[PDB]
């Protein structure tokens, strides 16, 4: 048996516009569209994905970068398919003017630096924002925050989450999964920030 708290909740599924980009210049220009829609201090949900196979002692190289900039739009930048890392995206990620929210984001910063020599700037660990605004001291996960704040759980098909993110093109399922994780980061920040 199990408590109500242990019940399976509805899955969180982003239903807004998912912009898929797999070319460097397209990506850079898209990053500028993002910059035109935001103002200093604004926060976007952040996440990234990498293939399952290990490479020379480390995790597969980052293949996808996701940015949810509003409740109705999320970008999927398939960098593994790009000839060069998009300059517009590098500057957006290194821009202190835009805040990037997520869980375990400090670890993303490290991997991003190792993989592309990019310095993620002005990121916020959602775990700390939650403990701060919810007035608690918990060890959160993106899933537990989605559950606590939204009453939903994250899609969990392991064959999708641990799929070959570097395989082009991404499947509709991969796109849904990746976009939704960044969307979660965006919504969680927004809902927490509004708290008095
Ligand atoms: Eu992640
Ligand atoms: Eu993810």
């Amino acid at each position: 048996h199990h408590s109500v708290f242990e019940d399976d909740l509805p899955f969180l599924e982003f239903t807004g516009s998912i912009v898929y980009s797999y070319d460097a210049s397209d990506c850079s220009f898209l990053s500028e569209d993002i910059s035109m829609s935001l103002s200093d201090g604004d926060v976007v949900g952040f996440d990234m994905e990498w293939p399952p196979l290990y490479n020379r002692g480390k995790l597969g190289k980052v293949a996808l970068i996701q940015l949810c900039v509003s409740e109705s739009k999320c970008y999927l930048f398939h960098v593994s398919s790009m000839s060069v890392f998009p300059q517009g995206l590098k500057m957006l990620l290194e821009n202190k003017a835009v805040k990037k929210a997520g869980v375990g984001i400090e670890g993303d910063q490290w991997k991003l630096l190792r993989d592309f020599d990019i310095k993620l700037k002005n990121f916020v660990e959602l775990t700390d924002v939650a403990n701060k605004k919810l007035k608690c001291t918990e060890t959160w996960s993106l899933n537990s925050l989605v559950k606590h704040l939204l009453g939903k759980q994250l899609l969990k098909d392991k064959s999708i989450r641990c799929s070959n993110w570097s395989k082009f093109p991404l499947t509709e399922d991969q796109k849904l999964y990746a976009a939704t994780d960044a969307y979660a980061g965006f919504i969680i920040y927004r809902n927490l920030e509004i708290l008095d």
